[PDB]
RNA sequence: UACGGUGAAGGUAACCUCUAUUGUGCACACAUUGCCCGUCACCUCCGAUAAUAGUAUUGUACAGGAAGAACUAUGGCUACACU
């Protein structure tokens, strides 16, 4: 109800961590069967899209405040 | 052609015939010159058969054996729900 609002960010933090390492272990698996069956052509579909699902770069544990300091650098 | 005068010889075993009578046989009636035979001869026509040139299909010896793949997998990836 209102706990689904907190748990959507909570479970979705879990789900994006889940999709990052799951997409990464399949992305490191299709490259092993890339050269054997010509698998680069459909492999780059995964190697683009499964990284580029809803957010590719993560929400930083710091908050990325050092990256902000790199970004607000004069 | 016709009419008389004299005027004899001579006769029965299929002994052929020309039949009949017949009642035993034909595939003959153009009624025995028939019906109709075959080796072959020139040719024509479907066979039957076959060394083989082989192509069409399957069993079996193994290589295989693709796409698939009974089985085997916990390398995974995730929520259901409960912490």
């Amino acid at each position: 109800h209102l706990h689904e609002l907190q748990d959507l960010y909570r479970k979705r933090q879990k789900r994006m961590a889940a999709l990052r390492h799951g997409a990464q272990v399949e992305l490191e698996a299709r490259e092993a069967v890339a050269w054997k069956t010509g698998g680069r052509g459909r492999a780059v579909a995964a190697a683009a899209k499964a990284a580029l699902d809803a957010l590719p770069l993560p929400p930083p544990e710091d908050g990325g405040k050092a990256e902000l300091a790199a970004a607000l650098a004069a």
